[PDB]
């Protein structure tokens, strides 16, 4: 599935570190929108599992949907 969430990143440090948990977690393909604070991601993760990982960075998360 294709999930789409917002992330309260302020600049390139804050993709970076989305980016960073993501790699991590391994499995992903994503794609990061600073300007518009939102975050894509495609994989077989459940939604749970991409919200707990994109909250390791401290950014204020929530979920935009399918
Ligand atoms: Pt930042």
């Amino acid at each position: 599935p294709k999930h789409e969430f917002s992330v309260d990143m302020t600049c390139g440090g804050c993709a970076e570190a989305v980016s960073r948990v993501l790699n991590k977690l391994g499995g992903v393909k994503y794609d990061i929108d600073l300007p518009n604070k939102k975050v894509c991601i495609e994989s077989e993760h459940s939604m749970d599992t991409l919200l707990a990982t994109l909250k390791k960075t401290g950014k204020t998360v929530s979920y935009l949907g399918l």
